[PDB]
């Protein structure tokens, strides 16, 4: 039950305006044949061009919305739209390109997909709101066959070249002209009422409709992300490592310990309200503070309202509140906050629904749109490094460190020791790693690193 059987029925009602007379009774087997492809009763890793919802969710990094609009059916030009914002016009002789024959259009498609996907996934999943022209145009830039490996590496093959008769992955596809063994899924098979725009606009106000193919491609993928990662959530699905996931996650634990420990030392809060992930552990386990946990799963739709989190019947105004990746609409003044900036560009952060983003780091977290007004009661947390550890070098070469933000006994004494200089530069790299990944740090306005110097006396 892991792959989509080709004998599964395909609802054709959405196709009958582009393809009048299409049979109501239709399987994927007959649909693929109708699209001009032949599968040959082949057991070589490619059982179906179309995939299940579950397989699509596991390969969300490969999702490319795809739409085709009749520009004027073999006799008229076609506008090819992709969720990358690209519009290509193919002739049978926000970006918008003029009409060109299929033999040059397919070269642009391979280049576009390869640059988009090489650092994201081992494949492409075309996300469709299928009405006909997009399915019948695939024969002009798609080749299928047995699963293969790249001619220059061990990755699976995603492209084919008619010039050299060879195969390549996204990384080595320069000059290739055909997409090889792509995957696809028709969102309209999921049981919607009404057209694409009416269903998309139920949940998203960020993507308009300029009535060009790329806008439909964007809305289609956006609707799919909402259905699979907003209204539905599955945190059991694991995703492969494609970047600095481990360093980013390790940096997050180190910065969280550093910031909370220093806030407790500087202001001596009697109680800390740890609001968020119900799997949370004390990040400063040796602190004397009264540590109270409050369970809140990561919100995937709208940011939590602070009124429903705190109230409905309790003294969150006592001490300090810790919101580590707990997105609320407005943080109280006595808060320590880590909030993911959905606007960040990285291979881990995919475009999301209604201004949000889909952050995929081991697991997929759809995150509500970043909002600067949520931090009005707070200020940005400045960088600093604090350590009460002994100045002792145990066991890399050294240039003396000078920094006003190395809060250690040795710097209080006027000369940073080598150990705390090593730890400072290691923490600075971790801090910059986490900030670059899109995380932002905010703190109550009274926070002052000057209060940490007298923790050495
Ligand atoms: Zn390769
Ligand atoms: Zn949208
Ligand atoms: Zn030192």
């Amino acid at each position: 039950p892991t792959h989509l059987s080709v004998d599964t029925k395909f609802k054709t009602e959405g196709l009958c305006v582009d393809i009048p007379g299409i049979p109501k009774d239709m399987t994927y087997r007959r649909l693929i044949s109708m699209m001009g492809f032949k599968m040959n009763y082949q057991v070589n890793g490619y059982p179906n061009m179309f995939i299940t919802r579950e397989e699509a969710i596991r390969h969300v990094r490969a999702w490319i919305g795809f739409d085709v609009e009749g520009c004027h059916g073999t006799n008229l030009p076609l506008q090819l739209g992709f969720s990358t914002g690209v519009n290509l016009v193919a002739v049978p002789t926000p970006l918008m390109y003029k009409g060109l024959p299929w033999n040059v259009v397919r070269i642009k498609i391979v280049q576009m997909l390869s640059d988009t996907l090489k650092n994201l996934s081992d494949r492409v999943v075309f996300v469709l709101w299928a009405h006909g022209f997009e399915l019948t145009s695939m024969k002009y830039f798609v080749k299928i066959g047995p699963e293969r490996t790249c001619c220059l590496c061990d990755r699976r093959a995603t492209c084919f070249s008619t010039a050299s008769d060879t195969y390549a992955c996204w990384h080595h596809s320069i000059g290739f002209d055909y997409v090889y063994n792509p995957f696809m899924i028709d969102v309209q098979q999921w049981g919607f009422t009404g057209n694409l725009q009416s269903n998309h606009d139920l949940y998203c106000q960020v993507h308009g409709n300029a009535h060009v193919a790329s806008c439909d491609a964007i809305m289609t993928r956006c609707l799919a992300v909402h259905e699979c990662f907003v209204k539905r959530v599955d945190w059991t699905i694991e995703y492969p490592i494609i970047g600095d996931e481990l360093k980013i996650n390790a940096a997050c634990r180190k910065v969280q310990h550093m910031v909370v420990k220093a806030a407790l030392l500087a202001d001596k809060f009697p109680v800390l309200h740890d609001i968020g992930n119900p799997k949370a552990i004390k990040c400063v386990p040796q602190a004397d503070v009264e540590w109270k946990f409050y369970d809140a799963q990561p919100c995937s739709d709208k940011a939590y309202k602070i009124e429903e989190l705190f109230y409905s019947y309790d003294k969150f105004t006592d001490g300090v509140c810790l919101f580590w990746n707990c997105n609320v609409d407005r943080y109280p003044a006595n808060s320590i906050v880590c909030r993911f900036d959905t606007r960040v560009l990285s291979n881990l952060n995919l475009p999301g629904c209604d201004g949000g983003s889909l952050y995929v780091n081991k697991h997929a977290f759809h995150t509500p749109a970043f909002d600067k007004s949520a931090f009005v009661n707070l200020k940005q947390l400045p960088f600093f490094y604090y350590s009460d550890s002994p100045c002792e070098s145990h066991g890399i070469d050294y240039v003396p460190l000078k920094s006003a933000t190395c809060i250690t006994r040795c710097n209080l004494g006027g000369a940073v020791c080598r150990h705390h200089a090593n730890e400072y530069r290691l923490y600075l790299d971790a801090y910059n790693m986490m900030i670059s990944a899109g995380f932002s740090l905010w703190v109550y306005k009274q926070f002052d690193t000057y209060n940490l110097w007298n923790t050495f006396t």
